[PDB]
This record gives structure tokens, C-alpha cells and sequence, in this order.
């Protein structure tokens, strides 16, 4: 059966690594970049190379395995280091100036904590078709007993910390019954670990590839023909007996089936044309799931000019505006010669910052960071990258957010086969929907309901 | 039998002039604050009374009757005037300095607002269930094909004059299903007359208890004993039998039932203690629907500096920051030589606005008026009035709204009664959740309820 995969992120590459693994070999990967990796990408920035997306092994040291542990503290050996946040109460700064009292601060966190540990509680007991489910923001209040979620700049930055930095978009957008607790961390671990290596965190997905992609024996870059780079998929047509698939420079290619990995932000664009339209339910499943936006924001210094040492290595910015250049990470421990900082935004800043140059964003940041710190001499970043995934037509945001108002059963149309054409891709995972562990298993789930019907003749899905 | 009515604003009033309708006159209404209407009041600014909540009557002309408008109309003849939007494309200004191409903002506007037809038609297919919700911003990205609603500064600013402005929250927590099409503007007709008159949108309330409280011949001040100002609920205490109410001076009264008038942002405080306490249910139907704000900032300049004429009632400032003093307004109608402007906004800048001095709110407003109108000598306001009421413990915000998520029967369950503590306010409102007229209807529906219970014990 041939099979072609869109896309050679994470999942694409996961995907076709299993079912080359079923024995199903006659593969054709269309990836729409001149490399692959998708979301899991580096870059040079001041010397180094910085991760433009994801950077973290999330959910470690738990019960199960995450996936893409071994693979990257063991088989690749990729440098990391396993992110500390007890220090954040000595480390929030006032709008204006120096930082709060810690032992202020800590009991704010601890009050949001327990906020969230009720929550649980609530979402275990929750109708499992998602038709009781409420924001995150309806949740605080119930608990805390008030009109509104957080609403000092302390209490803000803390609940854009706790939910905003993991979810990009806020908790009263966000589904409780779908992210707290969240299986990421209730399975895998509660630890998370920054990758930090020269190779990039997409050396995973090059070491998987390997694994059934013919490899140059001195370079090791990969030369099978069954992987094409620069080919973007523009239409896919499907019909009872096959697809044919088109790519922009009019390449056209034709398969028993395909396996469309690209993200929920490409699929709610029309990037990719299906003939026939998809059917209503799963339009309307790809639209209400949300893609959301988080910009790494990488700024370098001719000099030093904030903490470094035990606790120091994130930060908070206490705004009075809600998500203004709020989570701040220094870097002695990644890139120690480097003189670097990070300051994290999502959502509707990204869309704002993405809309505006790099200068502008450089000089707001700038006051910023004079406030924060004014008793030093502060001088003006000599370099700043601002990664715009939204903007990009691959990818049209960083990563999905499962929204109040997404039930079960609309989740499940999201990742539905339509006849010959199946999806995979973090906005197909279950219970790991954001993550590359997410993108990991999607692949290999979306790959055996392909094999099911292919080899067992069950084309049945739910 | 004997009746407390918490609190005299709209649909206090309105519930225990039902009751009397119905013969049930022992009533007790125990106000907070110093006086009655609630969230339609006045206040005097420089020199005239503007309102600091309620200002249009909306629903207007259209199959049925809006019941606040023959009051405000030919009842009482309260000064009004009808609004008009049309010319909005030739009032969108640019973050730094002047107005966007007319015919360049008119089509952005017939978009969005082409956009929100399709979605009405969208709306009406939903099962009823709720099952099939989304917010408005999910229709937004269905209807278009994008990931994003609104996201350039001038459909940003669109937007929000389309929908925050009317709910005070963003469409992207707001319930599709429930707010578009809107009741109001369905059954009642599409204009909305604002009310600019010095006895205050509040006289309506005044009229409304004058048909059945006691006032004074001269004065016209209301004298009956039933209503009694400065009285600060805290405490609720029911059983099967009845029900005794604490007031924060300490006094303690007892009734047959309890009519709760105050805002669901009052209800999500805490300041009431029920005891017992509420059923979980109900306790999370209070904390699922939203309570939101709207806070009007007047301001008074020495002279004018805006444009006055046709159409420039209404003007837009396109911030590239969402929500950022983005929606305007001039009186030369209403109040003549004034120079007075009124900015709105809500939500988070409601928040984070009430949080800081006048003075800041101030600043931060000249800096965007200056970048308005950069061919002008702006003068700073010399006054300013930034009303507070999300930090006001007896309304906590300005007007519900329906959340994703929410859905008619966990809307329904806010109005249910618990024993013998009865419900009733805008939140209450079957269709009409957030209005005057909302509160109004919701005052009769839910002294309907009550006495039908309590006088056909048929509950
Ligand atoms: C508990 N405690 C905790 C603390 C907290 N912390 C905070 C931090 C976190 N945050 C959140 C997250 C982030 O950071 N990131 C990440 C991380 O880190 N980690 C993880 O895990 N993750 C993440 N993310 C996400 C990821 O990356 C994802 O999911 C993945 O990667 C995905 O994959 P997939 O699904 O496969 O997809 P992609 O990659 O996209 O691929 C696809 C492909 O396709 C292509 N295309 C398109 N279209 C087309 C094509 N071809 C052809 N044709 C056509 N048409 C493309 O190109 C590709 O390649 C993340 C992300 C991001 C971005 C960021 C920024 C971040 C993150
Ligand atoms: C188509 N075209 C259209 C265009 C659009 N434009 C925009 C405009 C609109 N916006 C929105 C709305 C606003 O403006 N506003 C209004 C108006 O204007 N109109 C109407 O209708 N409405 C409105 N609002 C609302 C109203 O006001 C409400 O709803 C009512 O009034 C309410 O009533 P009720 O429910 O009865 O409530 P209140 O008043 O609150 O009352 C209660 C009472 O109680 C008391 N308390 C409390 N706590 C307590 C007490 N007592 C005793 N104890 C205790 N503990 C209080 O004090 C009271 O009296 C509105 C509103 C507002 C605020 C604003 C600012 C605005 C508005
Ligand atoms: C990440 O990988 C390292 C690499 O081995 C782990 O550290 C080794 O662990 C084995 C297990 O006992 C030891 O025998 C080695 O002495 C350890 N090596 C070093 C250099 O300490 C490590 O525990 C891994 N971390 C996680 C979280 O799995
Ligand atoms: C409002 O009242 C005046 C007073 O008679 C009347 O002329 C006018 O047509 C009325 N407007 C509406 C909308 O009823």
C-alpha cells in the first residue's frame, strides 16, 4: 500500500516510522520546509543556537516513561538541564523596582496552587463527554470565592506563570476538565527538563528518521528519495479506490492513502485543499480546537546586568497589564559565555509583537527591564529575535490548547479519518495534545488505525 | 406573608411591586447603600449629572414593546436621543494620529459584521442542549478560515466596539449560542435610545417604587417604613419554616421568604453568608456565569478639540493594544457645551484601571488623546471621573454575561429558588440577561414564582 505522509515534523516522522515498522515501506514524505524537525527547531542567535520552539522534555521522573526521554538524555545524549522553580518567590519584580517580599510572595503561590489542586478534584468528577466542563477561570472563582480570577499584577503574573507559560493562552479560555491535572505531568513526571545542545532538540526527530531513512554513510544526512524536501502540499484529492496529492511547484503524487501531519494552525488556514470538501463535522472540529501562539523572545547584552546564582534562573515581571513581558529565564547554566535572556509572550501579545518590528519590541522590553532593575546601568540589547509562528503559513501558531467548549466527542471528530485520508499531529494526541511527546505518539496512534485498515481490513473508526 | 426584599435597585423594586400587586404587602426592602436604583445612577460632573451605570434604553422600535421604554418616553418624558452608527467608518482613528481611509474601515466593518450574520445562522442550528457551543471568536475562525479572529488594530477595534462594548467581555469567552442573535435586539427592535436627562435613567426605578411606597405630598420623597436605606445584608439564615436576616448595623429581621435582589458579582463575593450554605449546584452555577465591567471615564476639557457634526457622535481610537481607550463619544447633543468626551472600556483595563489614581487613569488618556489629534493644541481634562464599580462591594462589576461553557440549564439553575430564599436580577433574566428591561422583567418573573408558591403551594 503506499502511503503519503504531509509533513516531516515530529509526528509525520513517527508516523511513518511505524508503519515502515508494519512493514509498510512504500512511503513518500512531503515536508514543506527545506528540512525537518518541524515545530522542534533551532537557530543561530548571538553565536549560539537557540530552540525557535519547543525546548522542553516535559513530564519527567514520574511513573511512566516518557518517550522522549531516553531518547534524548540517553540514546543522543543531548545536553539538558531539569528546570528548578522553588526559587520564583525571590524573584518577582514590582513594576517599579526591586523585587517583592518572598515570604509574600510564596504564599501567594501556595494559595494558587491549592486553587488549582481543588481543581482537580472537580475535573476527576466531571461528565466525561465534556458537557459540564468550565474555564479554568470559572474554577479559581468558585474556589476562591470571588468575581474574578487573579487580578493584582503579583496574583496575574503568577496565574500567567502557572497556566498562561504552559498553555499559551489564558486559564478563562482554557478547559479544566482537559488540563488540570494534566496527563503529561500525572503520568510521565512532574519535572521537566530544558534542552540546551548545540545538535537542537530536532536531533530527535533526525535519530528516529535514521531509524528507516537511508542515511548518507559519511555525512549522515539523510538521502532517501522517499523523504522530498521543499514539496508543499497545496490540495489532496481522495476517493473510494485512492488520493492524489498536488504540491505548489506542481509535483503530483498518488497513494492508497495519506497521512496529514500538518499542524491544527495549517488546517484552520486552507493552506491545504481537499476534494472533496471536508465534511462539515470535521470542519467545524478543526475550527473550534484552539492554536494557540508562545514567542521566545531572545535578547542579547554587552553586559550583565541581572541575578545569577541559586534560584535565579527564572524571573517574573509583575505588570499592572496582565501578560506584558512577564516570564523572564537567564541562562548561566545553557549559555554561559553568552549574556542572553529570554522573556516569554503569548497569545494576544504575540499576535500584537508579531505585527510590529523587532526595534519597537526591542524598546519596549528596554523599559521594562530598566524598571525592573533601576539601580543598574542598564544598557540597550545589541541583538533581539522575535520567532513569529503565527505568522508563518507551515505553522500558523506553536502549539494547540484544548478550549472550554471542545467536548469529547468534537475532539474525537478533530482527529476522525475521511475516507482515505487520516491526521495526525499534537492536536490528534488524547491525553498529550502541545507537546513533542504528544506528537511522538500521535504518530505511532494515527499510523496503526492506518494499519488496522490497510493490512487487517478494519476501516472502521469508532 | 411576610417578604425581605434585598436591595432597591431595578428588579428589587420591580419583584416587591409585583408582590404588592399580588396582595403581598408585608414587605421589608433592605437597601446597602443610601439610596435606591442601583446600577441606574446618576452623578453630578462637571456641573451636570451623567450616568455612572445604565444610559440607553436598548431594544427599540421593533415587534414587541421594550416595557422600560414607554416609561422613559411618554411616561415620564425623560430627554433621549436615538443613536446613530452609521457613520462610524469616517471615526476610526489611527494608533499615531489621524482617521483611516472611510471606505477602507466600511468594508472592515461590513466583514465583521457579514461575519456575525453567518454566525446568528450558525447559532440557530445548535442543539438546544448546548452541546454544540463555541464562542463567538470560534464562529469567527469557522467563518473565516483562520486561526484568528479580528487581529489587525482596526478589526481589533471593530470588533470591540462590536461585541465587548455591548458585553463587556471579549467574544472568545462569550456563549454564541446565547448572546447572537440577542433577545433584546430580536424581539425588541434594533435601536437604542440614550437617555440623557437631569432627574437620571433612575427616575424610572423612583416611578416604579412611587406606584406602591408611601411618599411624602410635599417632598415626593418616599417616607414608607418598608424601605429602609443603609441597610447592609450579611447574613441569611432559612429553614422550612422561615427565614432571618442580619444586617451589618446589627439589626435582625424575620420573614415567611427572602427575595435576593443583589448582583450575581455581589452573590460570587461572599458578602451574603446563607446559612446553611447554598447547595453545591447552585454554588457553582453562581460561579460559572461571569459578572462583568464597564466603566464609563468622563472627562472635561476647557475647550474642544474633537470633530462635531453629523456622524461624529461615535469615534473608535485603533490601539494595536486590544481594548486600549478604544471606544468614544461626544455629547454636543446631549449635554451643549459641555466638552465633555467619555471613554469606556472593561474587562481587564476595567480591572487594572480601578486599581490606579484618577490622576494615572488621566495621564494615560492624554497621552492617547494627544496621539488622537496631533494637528491640536489638546488641552489636558480638568476633570475626570473613573467609576469603581467592580471594587464596590455591593455590585462587584457592571452587568452579567453568558459564558462558553454555560448552558441553559445551568443558566436556568441561577434563578432557582433554594427553599425559601428566592432569586431575582439581570442575572435572573430568562432572555434579557444584562438590561434594564432584564432586571425589570426579571423582578415580576421572580415574584411570580414565589407567589405562586407561597400562595397556591404550587411550587
Ligand atoms: C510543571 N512545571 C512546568 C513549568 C512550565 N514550563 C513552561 C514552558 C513550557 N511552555 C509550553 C511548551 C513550549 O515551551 N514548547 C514546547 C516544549 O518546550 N516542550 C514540548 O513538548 N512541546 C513544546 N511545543 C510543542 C511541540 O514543538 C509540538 O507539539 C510538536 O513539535 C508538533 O509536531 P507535529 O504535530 O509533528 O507538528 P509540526 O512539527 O508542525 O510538523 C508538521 C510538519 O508539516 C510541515 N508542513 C506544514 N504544512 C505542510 C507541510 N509539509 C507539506 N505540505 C504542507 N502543506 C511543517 O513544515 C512541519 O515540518 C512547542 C512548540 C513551539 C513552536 C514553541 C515555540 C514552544 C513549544
Ligand atoms: C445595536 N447597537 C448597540 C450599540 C451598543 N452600544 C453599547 C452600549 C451598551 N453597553 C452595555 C450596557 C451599558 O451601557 N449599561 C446599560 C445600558 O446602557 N442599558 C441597559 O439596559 N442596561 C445597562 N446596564 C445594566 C443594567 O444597569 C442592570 O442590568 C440593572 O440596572 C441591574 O438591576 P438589578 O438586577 O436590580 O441590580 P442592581 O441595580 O445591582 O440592584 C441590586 C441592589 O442591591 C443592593 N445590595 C447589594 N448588596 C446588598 C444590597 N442591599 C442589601 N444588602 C446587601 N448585602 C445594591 O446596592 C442595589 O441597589 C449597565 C449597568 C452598568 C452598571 C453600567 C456601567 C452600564 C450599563
Ligand atoms: C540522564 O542520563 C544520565 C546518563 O547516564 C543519568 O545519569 C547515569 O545514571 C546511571 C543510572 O544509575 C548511573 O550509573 C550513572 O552514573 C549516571 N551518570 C551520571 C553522569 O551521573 C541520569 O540519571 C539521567 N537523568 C534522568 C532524570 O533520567
Ligand atoms: C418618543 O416620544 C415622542 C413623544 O411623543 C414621540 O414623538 C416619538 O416618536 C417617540 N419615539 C419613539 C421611538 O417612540
Amino acid at each position: 500500500p503506499r502511503v503519503i505522509v504531509v509533513g516531516a515534523g515530529m509526528s509525520g516522522i513517527s508516523a511513518a516510522k511505524r508503519l515502515s515498522e508494519a512493514g509498510i515501506t512504500d512511503l513518500l514524505i512531503l515536508e514543506a520546509t527545506d528540512h525537518i524537525g518541524g515545530r522542534m527547531h533551532k537557530t543561530n542567535f548571538a553565536g549560539i543556537n537557540v530552540e525557535l520552539g519547543a525546548n522542553w522534555v516535559e513530564g519527567v521522573n514520574g511513573g511512566k516513561m516518557n518517550p522522549i526521554w531516553p531518547i534524548v538524555n540517553s540514546t543522543l545524549k543531548l545536553r539538558n538541564f531539569r528546570s528548578d522553580f522553588d526559587y520564583l518567590a525571590q524573584n518577582v519584580y514590582k513594576e517599579d523596582g526591586g523585587v517583592y517580599d518572598e515570604d509574600y510572595v510564596q504564599k501567594r503561590i501556595e494559595l494558587a496552587d491549592s486553587v488549582e489542586e481543588m481543581g482537580e478534584k472537580l475535573s476527576a468528577t466531571l461528565h466525561a463527554s465534556g458537557r459540564d466542563d468550565m474555564s479554568i477561570l470559572a474554577m479559581q472563582r468558585l474556589n476562591e470565592h470571588q468575581p474574578n480570577g487573579p487580578a493584582t499584577p503579583v496574583d496575574m503574573v503568577v496565574d500567567y506563570y502557572k497556566f498562561d507559560y504552559e498553555f499559551a493562552e489564558p486559564p478563562r479560555v482554557t478547559s479544566l476538565q482537559n488540563t488540570v491535572p494534566l496527563a503529561t505531568f500525572s503520568d510521565f513526571g512532574d519535572d521537566v527538563y530544558f534542552v540546551a545542545d548545540q545538535r537542537g532538540y530536532e536531533a530527535v526527530v533526525y535519530y528516529l528518521a535514521g531509524q528507516y531513512l537511508k542515511t548518507d554513510d559519511k555525512s549522515g544526512k539523510i538521502v532517501d528519495p522517499r523523504l522530498q524536501l521543499n514539496k508543499v502540499v497545496r490540495e489532496i484529492k481522495y476517493s473510494p479506490g485512492g488520493v492524489t496529492v498536488k504540491t505548489e511547484d506542481n509535483s503530483v503524487y498518488s497513494a492508497d492513502y495519506v497521512m496529514v501531519s500538518a499542524s491544527l494552525g495549517v488546517l484552520q488556514s486552507d493552506l491545504i485543499q481537499f476534494k472533496p470538501k471536508l465534511p462539515t463535522w470535521k470542519v467545524r472540529a478543526i475550527y473550534q480546537f484552539d492554536m494557540a501562539v508562545y514567542t521566545k523572545i531572545f535578547l542579547k547584552f554587552p553586559r550583565k546586568f541581572w541575578p545569577e546564582g541559586k534560584g535565579r534562573e527564572f524571573f517574573l515581571y509583575a505588570s499592572s497589564r496582565r501578560g506584558y513581558y512577564g516570564v523572564w529565564q537567564e541562562f548561566e547554566k545553557q549559555y554561559p559565555d553568552a549574556n542572553v535572556l529570554l522573556v516569554t509572550v503569548t497569545d494576544e501579545e504575540s499576535r500584537r509583537i508579531e505585527q510590529q518590528s523587532d526595534e519597537q519590541t526591542k524598546a519596549e522590553i528596554m523599559q521594562v527591564l530598566r524598571k525592573m532593575f533601576p539601580g543598574k546601568d542598564v544598557p540597550d540589547a545589541t541583538d533581539i529575535l522575535v520567532p513569529r509562528w503565527w505568522s508563518d503559513r507551515f505553522y500558523k501558531g506553536t502549539f494547540s490548547n484544548w478550549p472550554v467548549g471542545v467536548n469529547r466527542y468534537e475532539y474525537d471528530q478533530l482527529r476522525a479519518p475521511v475516507g482515505r485520508v487520516y491526521f495526525t499531529g499534537e492536536h490528534t494526541s488524547e491525553h498529550y495534545n502541545g507537546y513533542v511527546h504528544g506528537a511522538y505518539l500521535s504518530g505511532i496512534d494515527s499510523a496503526e488505525i492506518l494499519i488496522n485498515c490497510a493490512q487487517k481490513k478494519m476501516c472502521k473508526y469508532h
